[PDB]
């Protein structure tokens, strides 16, 4: 599994990657077969095109801002969680503030992404 520093980077570059909307760029991150929970508390969704769907949804149709709001919290077994705050329109400006909970695999790709964060997490 990545190591701590490893998965500092790739859960910085998913967080650029959501900042420009690069879709099939975001899609690349995760495993062929992954899971997205967001928000978490609902259904996974499963496997890459599921995925590809799900983010050109939520991302296109618009600009959308992404930054981390703290550093990355690592873990040696391939896990790490992270802050950042969503900005879009929906639909004025608001922001969303999310914690984003990942598991990679062996090959360096998203197994299992959970974003935590409810309505009371928005702000217009």
């Amino acid at each position: 599994l990545p190591t701590a520093q490893e998965v500092q980077g790739l859960m910085a570059r998913y967080i650029e990657l959501v900042d420009v909307g690069d879709i099939e760029a975001i899609v690349q991150m995760y495993a062929d077969d992954a899971t997205v929970e967001d928000p978490f508390g609902q259904p996974p969704i499963h496997g890459r095109e599921q995925i590809a769907a799900f983010y050109r949804q939520g991302l296109g149709g618009g600009k959308v801002r992404a930054c981390l709001t703290g550093p990355v919290r690592a873990s040696h077994n391939g896990c790490g969680a992270m802050p950042f705050r969503v900005e879009m329109v929906w639909n004025q400006p608001c922001a969303l503030d999310v914690i984003d909970v990942a598991r990679f695999d062996e090959h360096g790709r998203i197994q299992t992404m959970q974003a935590y964060w409810s309505e009371v997490n928005l702000s217009v």
